[PDB]
């Protein structure tokens, strides 16, 4: 059941933002991680003197660096005059959101036909403002809204990236390309899911996406078309082994996004190329599943992989998940910073063609189960 | 003339320290750029709930990578119950620096005999206490004076990394190794070059090193066997061309560390393999010098380099310089981060056999003019 409520028109994910404290370091270990191209930049070099930002583009997926620079670069512009190329951008919450978070998401940007009306709309149906529509060259409109946390939902409308960035000198843009292609679903972690999902609804119009001691309730909010996804978390208490939300909640200091999805055109290339470099400054992955599992693929899957598809999964930890309508390949990094907090999900979907509709296959929380089912077995 | 006039005994060099917002980043950023092994830490998974700590080493290089986590992970302990593994960190003092100053050198850390004594024996003479001596396990101490701007001279001395520390895994320890070998020196940049030298020299007993429009004047600062190297930088304001030293004061908020030295065992091979790894997030370096340049450097060098190593140079942007004792090849990197703050230097040194002296060579400052000379003359 699919009622195609959404309040505005929403075309599909446009970026996510991580606030760091050097956008640079940051930047260029996840471009080698992920094999992600240097594609524009907004920082001194181009006039800015409030804050460096850096994208990174594989795809459709852009990743966006941002870090403060000294106020004082800045001191005598007031926002008339700002040369910040995010206008939204302010030192104090940046600075406050690094040293409370550490690294993680800030911005889960969409692109809209109109983030004006889009930014009216949300406010007059709940939403809390963050930052005001504002246009930029005649040209973009950006406008936020508080989502979770301190995790923001941006709207972004073109008339015809962003103005002020200027693309990136070929010397300095290397193209690496590891197969990943755009971004599936964001997740968040909040310590209600209740009330987290009732507000986001609320004043998106985003309907809950249908499903098929994990320590977690979710549920998933999609657009018309459910090309945004948009799932949340909530901790259960009170298991034998301690909920990873709890977790994620402490070490974050609260509700924040846990997870952003990157869909592959060919996970397997995908994984070998970022299993290569995980020793040598790009991500680890989780441990992975004992044989059991993938001896228990073939009764599962094995109407739709080969033996040799299988096994390859096995070399990769790959993990493996399917409801009604179609199949799904996903695995999952080793938390991305310092802290147990946000970590990502590579993935990969197999059916429901008509192009591929949203969601083919869903997010895997069959996997939960089969994981702890094949470990003890395994014994 | 070297009067061996050090308050107490000094060894070398043994690491430094970087003061991160997130440690991880920029430990696998920096691994994959200089080709330095992941050798220890000191983080959640060792039972410090205080800062996440990171060591890469390459050869007698050591550098430390720190940020703090949420202060309530470890807000039930004191000071005598800290999980901390460097009893000087202080999560308000890392914020202050980062936010202050952005990605740098928290700790310049020298070996010693006693760093119980060293600390005293600096204190009585005017360094200005910044960590008292602390004893680690009963087997390593650790103190810290003040010796610019928010830099401190760590000293470190051994009964026998730190105590806390567990080696890192084999499997996520990949042997890289560009060969970098040892820290050759560590420079300051000061608005005033007289008081910080009279500072440091008052306290330590280092003497100044025999030197032989660039924007700037310095002095060194010398222990004994002079392999202990403190060169120290001020700013020459009026030029037609802005000091450099000025521009890393206004952008890192003040006085601070401005490079590292690393000895290479084969610059060519440290440049071949570093400037592989440039645009796959590595570091860059410095526009080359013309090949007017290099055209020069027969009739300074050709006694020393072939026309075989001669035009290598060229290919890899190296710069020599010489002065009554041996011969200097160097290369700048571009800042190591957001701001155009700290970078870092390669050098190798050919002569002063007895072992190789200390400085041998100097550290490149008739490479200012022969710079310019080259530039307008390839006109
Ligand atoms: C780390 C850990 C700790 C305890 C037990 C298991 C594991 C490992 N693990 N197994 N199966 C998973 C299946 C799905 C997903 C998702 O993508 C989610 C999603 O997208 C929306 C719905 C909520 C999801 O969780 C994830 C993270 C995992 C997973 O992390
Ligand atoms: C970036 C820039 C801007 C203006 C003009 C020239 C350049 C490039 N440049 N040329 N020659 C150099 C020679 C030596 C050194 C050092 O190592 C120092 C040192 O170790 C102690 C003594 C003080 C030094 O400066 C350095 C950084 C450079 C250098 O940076
Ligand atoms: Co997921
Ligand atoms: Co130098």
């Amino acid at each position: 059941k699919n009622p195609k409520s959404d309040k505005f028109k929403v075309k599909r994910f446009h970026h996510i933002e991580f606030w760091c404290g050097d956008a640079t370091n940051v930047a260029r270990r996840f471009s080698w991680g992920l094999g992600m191209r240097f594609s524009a930049k907004s920082d001194l070099s181009t006039g800015n003197m409030v804050h460096a930002s850096y994208l990174l583009t594989s795809g459709d997926l852009r990743f966006l660096f941002t870090a403060p620079y000294s106020p004082s670069l800045s001191a005598g512009e007031i926002k008339p005059t700002t040369t910040a190329s995010i206008p939204s951008f302010d030192h104090g919450s940046c600075r406050s959101f690094f040293s409370s978070h550490g690294l993680g998401v800030r911005a889960v940007a969409i692109e809209v036909e109109d983030a004006e009306s889009a930014f009216s709309i949300s406010v007059a149906n709940g939403a809390i403002p963050s930052s005001p529509p504002i246009v930029l060259n005649e040209a973009v409109t950006i406008a936020e809204v508080k989502l979770y946390g301190d995790v923001v939902l941006r709207y972004v409308s073109y008339k015809a990236f962003l103005p002020g960035f200027e693309r990136v000198e070929d010397a300095s843009s290397f193209p690496l390309d590891y197969g990943i292609r755009r971004l599936d679903h964001a997740v968040g972690n909040v310590p209600e899911l209740g009330p987290a999902l009732t507000y986001v609804a609320g004043f998106t119009g985003f309907h809950q996406f249908a499903e098929f001691e994990s320590g977690l309730n979710s549920a998933v909010l999609a657009s018309n078309d459910e090309m945004v996804l948009l799932p949340i978390n909530e901790p259960v208490h009170g298991t034998k082994r301690k909920s990873q939300i709890q977790t994620y909640l402490e070490h974050n200091e609260g509700a924040g996004l846990q997870h952003l999805a990157l869909m592959s055109e060919d996970i397997f290339r995908t994984l070998r190329e970022m299993r290569k470099r995980s020793s040598i400054g790009g991500f680890d992955f989780m441990p992975s599943p004992p044989p059991t599992y993938y001896q228990n693929l073939k009764k599962r899957v094995g109407d739709v992989l080969s033996d040799d598809q299988i096994k390859e999964c096995e070399e990769l930890g790959i993990l493996v998940d399917r409801d009604d309508q179609g199949t799904l390949l996903q695995i999952f990094t080793k938390p991305l910073g310092d802290r147990p907090t946000i970590f990502i999900e590579i993935i990969q979907r197999v059916g429901c063609m008509m192009y591929q509709s949203g969601g083919c296959g869903g997010f895997g929380k069959g996997n939960f189960s089969e994981l702890f089912k094949s470990i003890e077995e395994y014994e």
